[PDB]
């Protein structure tokens, strides 16, 4: 037992990381097969960023002036393009270390694991939720773009973020793997605010169900309500609205404890209206939102 | 920016996981050169687990009987020994992914990351600190021991756990990589209480620089206090003394920051008398004591 912020093991995506530089500009690439994949704004200076023609800047670059390093060896770059926001460099060699994998644009309350890196190496690895406003709460340094987001199925790595920029607010707002950005945001040195971010009702709901797993019962109450009735709840708390298809993905955690989804939509209810009065739950003293009911599946199954 | 409770890479022990299995019971590996390293309880049933007699137990066991298996390949077992609550299972063949690496016994209060695996196989990765009173507050389900704790400095992989049991308490018990256990646990199924476990009063200090560093000084205040204050007040709260050698290890970021160690102490002292009144640090609705002072700098500088 236990319940822990886990994330998927790195070593495949470790892997796929590569360095790409473009003039004085170094970032993270991600390197498939005979493709690297990286940021397009490695072609601009920070005075471009005010306002790039990222059509025009990359018109004045050759496939000679992307360096693409792998760990200390050299890639040869014979083909470059842009794809929405990000270059695709193919290079001459296929990655020996490419794992089996799959680029998903996943969906707002989903989960999945950030490497995160510099210079095209890994310095860790965290669990983050794409938010309902489609930002994610990260760890990002100068250097971090390039860095990707990802899920693993047994064996096949489904790469579903790439890292590119910090708003003013200091969220993080990135692209799937075929450059299209989650969310309104565009890649300039702009101020572009995120829009209001709800707590993922469905993903608490899952960690409340870890919890009576794991031990922690005390929130349990003598209580029921109905998807309207805690819905009024949800909003005046700024939660995400339940559905029943949020019901029926809690099915599992429900059909294992015992407990009824509407039988811990009522604690949950209460836990908002009242709060914690100074317990914990899980060793947290707030609503945790990012475990999906397929991670507490998971983790509570120990599946490889 | 941005703060996360962050894992090392887990690459470079992946590669180190294998399957041991002796009878029925089946546990995790570490093997490195050619040695595979694992918990002596595989020898065990459920039934010797009630007070075992390892070195009797040990006697009815050949190099055959310790099945090892490295993904899909069978390992050949040439020798067999006891160090402590460890077996060392030599094998005829030297891991080739075995990366440099060191065995370390770490300090109470200081940080690792556990790479849970089950079947030889890798689940996931996260962030631990060995607890003052030397348990780890992990996520391990039957089969997972065996799994290992460890840190890493650019190449090389310190190994500092391995993973033996569950505490009837739900917390979990394990040894460094030569068997000796953290605290007083032995590998019985018997009743074992862990002391009285005190918080980290260093590394809650640090979690408050990289909270500063970070954007969020809310908790900042006007006033300073002397050691022996602080002590008094880190007493009634079950925080762990602070010593003139944790302010020293605090230079760098009371550097940083341009915050007093001493200063910091009294931020932390009102928040322990007053609470955080509904209030957040860094998504935290309580003092996180799991950052080390070395963990802050690291994640705030991004040391690959
Ligand atoms: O934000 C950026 N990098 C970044 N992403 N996570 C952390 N960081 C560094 C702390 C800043 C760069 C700098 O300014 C811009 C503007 C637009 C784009 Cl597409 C990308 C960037
Ligand atoms: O606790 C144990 N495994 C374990 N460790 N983390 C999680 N778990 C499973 C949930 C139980 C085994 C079972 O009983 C004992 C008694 C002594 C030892 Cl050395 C080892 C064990």
């Amino acid at each position: 037992s236990g319940f822990r912020k886990m994330a998927f093991p790195s070593g495949k995506v470790e892997g796929c990381m590569v360095q790409v530089t473009c003039g004085t500009t170094t970032l993270n690439g991600l390197w498939l097969d005979d493709v690297v994949y990286c940021p397009r704004h490695v072609i601009c200076t920070s005075e471009d960023m005010l306002n790039p023609n990222y059509e025009d800047l990359l018109i004045r670059k050759s496939n000679h002036n992307f360096l693409v390093q792998a760990g200390n060896v050299q890639l040869r770059v014979i083909g470059h393009s842009m794809q929405n926001c990000v270059l695709k460099l193919k290079v001459d060699t296929a990655n020996p270390k490419t794992p089996k994998y799959k680029f998903v644009r996943i969906q707002p309350g989903q989960t999945f694991s950030v490497l995160a890196c510099y210079n095209g190496s890994p310095s860790g690895v965290y669990q983050c939720a794409m938010r309902p406003n489609f930002t994610i709460k990260g760890s990002f340094l100068n250097g971090s773009c390039g860095s990707v987001g990802f899920n693993i199925d047994y064996d096949c790595v489904s790469f579903c973020y790439m890292h590119h920029m910090e708003l003013p607010t200091g969220v993080h707002a990135g692209t799937d793997l075929e450059g299209n950005f989650y969310g309104p945001f565009v890649d300039r040195q702009t101020a572009q605010a995120a829009g209001t971010d709800t707590t993922i009702t469905v993903n608490v709901l899952a960690w409340l169900y870890a919890a009576v797993i794991n031990g922690d019962r005390w929130f349990l109450n003598r209580f029921t309500t109905t998807l309207n009735d805690f819905n009024l709840v949800a909003m005046k708390y700024n939660y995400e609205p339940l559905t029943q298809d949020h019901v029926d993905i809690l099915g599992p955690l429900s059909a294992q404890t015992g407990i009824a989804v509407l039988d811990m939509c009522a604690s949950l209810k209460e836990l908002l209206q009242n709060g914690m009065n100074g317990r914990t739950i899980l060793g947290s003293a707030l609503l945790e939102d990012e475990f999906t009911p397929f991670d507490v599946v998971r983790q509570c199954s120990g599946v490889t």
